[PDB]
């Protein structure tokens, strides 16, 4: 009737060798393993790497794995496949360090379709990655090769391509433009973002830096250069340098940023000297953009964690720490005043979306979702508010107590007290206008609690008024996506009970408010 | 006796009219009123404004103030002044609004010894408030003029000085360079920072504008454009702005972010494109500095509070809403990796330090430091570590237990849950390392607890070790200071129960580590 909190010893101790060809058998029935999200079968994982799509329309998500730990080290890259980013297949690991002194870092995979590396004579299905190893004393780029699919690589025979005599430079992510390969890579301590060009993906030469932008940190991580489209029209893109900053976010520990600007394959300029945070609360790092999609897609996951805490997680009984965020459509559009914004939606839900918990119409009432029922133990949410035009035009006309609320609160039937999991509070008017509040509440939670990072509340603030809220919640993590997922943030959530219920409350809403609820089960993909 | 938790209708009941030529009288003896910052009588206060030095030495405090209510609106410059920052008297109102319907804004005030302006005829100590007055459909900067040192002023007969046809145009901070008068003013939903020139302080001519720079948040306010001596050199200065955003700080709601550049008369240019936080917690915002200070020193004072929730503080049953920060000494300076960095330290404490509480010399140990008996509820303390060289050489040497523990407990005596009401963590090594968490638990707080915005937990990293750490305990706010200030946060508190003592614990460090602990009582300035 409650999924385990504790499993059996054989689901949870890792081996002392690492295993080559063979797929680790992972238990993922865990009170705090996701359902929707993926997670490795066992031991530590953090960013993503190598993200791209086949020909044959197969997703390939590798990631930085510790196989022999709860904790970051001894990196290698895991591998997972999906059809549509919610159905995982975990897969053998791909690519392994040298020796046990060695380990490999963050990087990036691309299609050699043309054989431009000269690796693949007899596929036109060729993978090429390109990653970081890191030695005690040195971080360089090397390249390696498969000719399977990208299910097994084989090491390029003049490792290492790239090293300037450094031991922080790393995470080179890789892509085609018109008529060379490029590579944006961080010197990590330096603030700066090296950009290098090839036409084979092993000889490179540098064309330009992208230095001291935006937020420092403590270091430029996972950089990504990409090209977005705009959410009112497909046809129209900007260029966007995404840049993670680890530790020294002002949050605390680990966040994302972008600029928008111009990229002529060389040199990107930003448009402006602006600095802009991706998500509004404190797990969600190391985004990586998808090579190799369908036209026109921007498709983006994120490690959904934080550096502060991710090692401490009270997940490590049930076999593994941490989680990738829901995998993302990315746009551009044009908020009001504060202009150019960076656009996270899940991708496409349908495969997961179960029968429906609840639909309301009701403006100023409370609607008692229970869902003790759904196995997952997770839901989607939507909430549409239209306000009347004369409240639009004058906000003057919205009383001081109009709110929405929405509380995640404990099972009785698994249960061991009565704080909610996880709270949003939004306010149309009064004293913290267009203020929405994201909470983890202390009390909930003994592990967060005595965590000194663990932050319980976080905020945006709006210009506009709230016209939709998406929301996922699942086992341990809560994604929610405001005004067509213009704004975003991924939080965790470690309650001592599981979530049994929601309370969506809307009140001293004006005359004429029309507000739209779906909540629907998710169907586990483990 | 234990401090009121409430007081008496006289003492916290407003006034339905605002009082002219009279000084409000205030109750200090409220559990949570700061005994060495600086807050109103009565009523809610906001930014400092006008912040001045006269010639006799005397500092001139001014601040948004709401006399009818324990919210915002209203707006007058309240005034208080000092000859240290800590021995506050409060003044008479000193700017009132023309009618009912329009409200006195931010602004700055300068001294004109050499009478640029014609107001000052029989005067070298004449003063002129340029501030931002609010009208339902307008924000128009404006003049006022004082010759009797700052206490009551006289309106401009041309005002308004500058009009841009806005309704979000505000907060200007002028300044003598060289040969003529600078204003920067906020264009604020345009994020913008305009620099406007005059001869005169009333006749004003568009420079330059400094735009879409660092954090955007909802809008630019309360610019400031300063001179900055090195902490290492004081022969050498930067010019700094400084640009307060409010809504859309990352922890939400206020903070404060820098610029360090170039200023030539007309122009401002970043030294680069890099976005810079003053303070890691929530409680900094609006900071100004002080006009015609001594030599190159850079004294600036901040409002203590976060506009998510400073309207909702439970200290109005204590007859006032929100205090002003320490007042604080500036420097720039360079930190390992990050480089530029905006040095905060408390102005010299000398004048409210009382007697000692502890002095320890013990590393690996645990300090407990009663207070109960110190009547302020208001310690200093003063935490030196150095690390022997043979760990800084090689930081593999330092066990993954290193680490400082100081946490503020709740009076047994003065009782009203067992929780600490503050927290101070730092790890030297392990899993993070650096990293320095500053909490106010949840647990300690009923109000703080149900609360949406009002974090319970900040943190910063450090790529040097702490070597370093001042502390301010007052009542309900707590100030740290970290490496000679390179670093700084201001925290609200409003625990259930007084804090009655505090526990300073090291653990795990390297043999030969020194460790010097100096804990004081402060003394009131309220009396
Ligand atoms: C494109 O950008 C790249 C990346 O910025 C440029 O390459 C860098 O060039 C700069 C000079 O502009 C180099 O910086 C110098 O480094 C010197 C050596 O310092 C190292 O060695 C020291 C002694 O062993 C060591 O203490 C130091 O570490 C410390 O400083 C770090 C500074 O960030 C700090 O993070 C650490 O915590 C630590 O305290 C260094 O490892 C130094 O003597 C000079 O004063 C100067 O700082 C960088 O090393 C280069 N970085 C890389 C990785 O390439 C390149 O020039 C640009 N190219 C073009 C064409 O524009
Ligand atoms: C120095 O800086 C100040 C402050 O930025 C600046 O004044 C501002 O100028 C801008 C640009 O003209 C003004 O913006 C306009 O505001 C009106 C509403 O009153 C809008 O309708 C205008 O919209 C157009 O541009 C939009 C851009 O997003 C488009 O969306 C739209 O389709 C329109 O084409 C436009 O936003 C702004 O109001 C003023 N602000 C103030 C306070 O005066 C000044 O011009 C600068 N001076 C110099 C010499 O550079
Ligand atoms: O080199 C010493 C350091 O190595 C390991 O941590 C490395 C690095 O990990 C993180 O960076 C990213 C992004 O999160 O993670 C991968 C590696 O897993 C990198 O390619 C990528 O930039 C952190 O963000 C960094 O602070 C850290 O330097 C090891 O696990 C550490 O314990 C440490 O010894
Ligand atoms: O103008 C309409 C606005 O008036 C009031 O809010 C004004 C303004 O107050 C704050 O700005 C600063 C800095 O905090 O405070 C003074 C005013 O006391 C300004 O000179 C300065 O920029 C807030 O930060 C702003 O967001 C706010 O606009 C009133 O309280 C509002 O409801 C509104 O009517
Ligand atoms: C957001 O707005 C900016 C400014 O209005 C847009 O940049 C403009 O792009 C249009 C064409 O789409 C040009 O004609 C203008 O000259 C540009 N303005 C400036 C000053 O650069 C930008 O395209 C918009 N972005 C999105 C995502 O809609
Ligand atoms: C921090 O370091 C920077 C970089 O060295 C210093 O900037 C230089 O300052 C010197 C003298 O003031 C100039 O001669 C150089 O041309 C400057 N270089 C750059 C790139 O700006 C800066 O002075 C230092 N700041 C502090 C507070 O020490
Ligand atoms: C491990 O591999 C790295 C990278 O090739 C190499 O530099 C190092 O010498 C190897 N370690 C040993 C002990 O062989
Ligand atoms: C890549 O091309 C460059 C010059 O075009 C050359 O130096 C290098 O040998 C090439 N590498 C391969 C493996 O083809
Ligand atoms: C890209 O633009 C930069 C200047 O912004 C220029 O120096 C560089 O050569 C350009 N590269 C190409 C290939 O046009
Ligand atoms: C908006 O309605 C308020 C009353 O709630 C009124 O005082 C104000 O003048 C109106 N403004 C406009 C733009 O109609
Ligand atoms: C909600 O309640 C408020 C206050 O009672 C009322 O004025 C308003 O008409 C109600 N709104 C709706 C949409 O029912
Ligand atoms: C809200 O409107 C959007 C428009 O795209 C729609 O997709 C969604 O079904 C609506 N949500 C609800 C709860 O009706
Ligand atoms: C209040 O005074 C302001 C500034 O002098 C002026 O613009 C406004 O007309 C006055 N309003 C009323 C209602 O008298
Ligand atoms: C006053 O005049 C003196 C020289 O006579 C000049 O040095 C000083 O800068 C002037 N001060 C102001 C504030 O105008
Ligand atoms: C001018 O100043 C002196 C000294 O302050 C004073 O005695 C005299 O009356 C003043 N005259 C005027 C016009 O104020
Ligand atoms: C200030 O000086 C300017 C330019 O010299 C002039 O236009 C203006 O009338 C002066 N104002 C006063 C009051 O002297
Ligand atoms: C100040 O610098 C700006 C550009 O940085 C220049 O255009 C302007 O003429 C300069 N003004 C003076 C007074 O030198
Ligand atoms: C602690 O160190 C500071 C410098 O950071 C020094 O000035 C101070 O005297 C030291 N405190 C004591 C009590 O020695
Ligand atoms: C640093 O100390 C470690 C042990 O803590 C030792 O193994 C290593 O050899 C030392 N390296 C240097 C810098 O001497
Ligand atoms: C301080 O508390 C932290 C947080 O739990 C702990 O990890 C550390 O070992 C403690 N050290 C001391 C000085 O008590
Ligand atoms: C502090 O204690 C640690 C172990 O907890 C010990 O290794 C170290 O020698 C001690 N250092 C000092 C300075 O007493
Ligand atoms: C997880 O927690 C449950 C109680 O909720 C225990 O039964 C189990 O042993 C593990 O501690
Ligand atoms: C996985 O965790 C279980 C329970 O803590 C252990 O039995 C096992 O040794 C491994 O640590
Ligand atoms: C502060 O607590 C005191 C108890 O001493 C009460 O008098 C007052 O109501 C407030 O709760
Ligand atoms: C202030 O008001 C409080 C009300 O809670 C009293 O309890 C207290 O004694 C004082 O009158
Ligand atoms: C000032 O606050 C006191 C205590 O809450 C009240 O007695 C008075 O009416 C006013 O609210
Ligand atoms: C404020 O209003 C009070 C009554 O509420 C009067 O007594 C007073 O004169 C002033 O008008
Ligand atoms: C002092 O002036 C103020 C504002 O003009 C008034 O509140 C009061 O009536 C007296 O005239």
């Amino acid at each position: 009737s409650c999924a385990p909190t504790s499993l059996p010893a054989s689901a949870t101790e890792l081996p002392t060798t690492v295993p080559t060809g063979t797929v680790i058998t992972g238990d993922y029935t865990g009170s705090y393993r996701p359902q929707v999200h993926y997670s490795p079968p066992k031991g530590f994982m953090n960013a993503p790497n190598g993200c791209h799509r086949d020909r044959n329309g197969t997703y390939h998500l590798y990631y930085q794995y510790n196989p022999l730990e709860y904790v970051a080290g001894n990196q290698h890259w895991g591998h997972a496949t999906s059809d549509d980013l919610y159905h995982w297949t975990n897969q053998p690991i791909a690519i392994f360090p040298p020796n046990s002194t060695s380990q490999v870092f963050s990087g990036s995979a691309v299609l050699d379709p043309n054989n431009t590396s000269g690796f693949f004579p007899n596929t036109t299905d060729g993978v090429v990655a390109v990653y970081t190893l890191n030695t005690p004393t040195l971080q360089v780029q090397e390249v390696a090769y498969s000719t399977d699919g990208g299910y097994n690589f084989t090491p390029y025979e003049n490792n290492p391509v790239l090293s300037v005599g450094s031991n922080q430079f790393r995470d080179p992510k890789v892509f085609w433009y018109e008529d060379h390969w490029v590579m944006a890579v961080a010197a990590a301590n330096d603030f700066t973002i090296e950009i290098y060009t090839s036409p084979n993906l092993t000889s490179w030469t540098f064309a330009s830096n992208f230095t001291h932008h935006g937020l420092l940190g403590l270091a430029y991580e996972c950089p990504n250069l990409v090209q977005v489209p705009f959410q009112d029209d497909p046809s129209k893109s900007a260029w966007l340098m995404y840049i993670s900053i680890n530790p020294g976010a002002p949050l605390g520990g680990s966040v994302g940023q972008y600029f928008p600007g111009d990229f002529n394959g060389t040199h990107f300029v930003a448009y402006d000297s602006a600095a802009r945070i991706a998500d509004f609360a404190k797990d969600n790092y190391a985004s990586q953009w998808f090579a190799d999609t369908e036209n026109g897609e921007s498709i983006s996951i994120a490690w959904a964690s934080n550096w502060q805490y991710t090692q401490q997680v009270p997940t490590s009984a049930q076999a593994f720490r941490s989680a990738m965020s829901l995998p993302r459509r990315n746009y551009l559009t044009n908020i009001t005043r504060l202009g150019w914004d960076l656009v996270s939606l899940p991708y496409d839900l349908s495969p997961v979306v179960g029968p429906s918990l609840l639909s309301s119409s009701e403006a100023n009432s409370t609607a008692d979702v229970d869902f003790t029922n759904v196995t997952s133990n997770a839901v989607w949410f939507s909430l549409n508010v239209t306000l009347p035009d004369a409240a639009i035009q004058n906000a003057s006309l919205i009383s001081a107590d109009a709110s929405i609320n929405i509380t995640f609160l404990p099972s009785t039937k698994c249960s061991s007290s009565d704080s909610p999991a996880a709270t949003l509070t939004y306010f149309y008017a009064g004293l913290t206008n267009g203020a929405l509040a994201l909470t983890r509440p202390a009390a909930s939670s003994s592990w967060g609690a005595e965590n000194p990072f663990f932050t319980d509340k976080f905020s945006y603030t709006l210009v506009d008024p709230l016209t939709s809220l998406v929301g996922v919640f699942d086992r341990s993590m809560l994604e929610v996506f405001v005004n067509e997922g213009a704004h975003s943030a991924t939080m965790l959530v470690f309650p001592d009970s599981p979530v049994g219920s929601m309370k969506v409350a809307t009140g001293g809403l004006p005359e004429g408010t029309q507000v739209n609820l779906q909540v629907n089960g998710l169907e586990s993909t483990w």
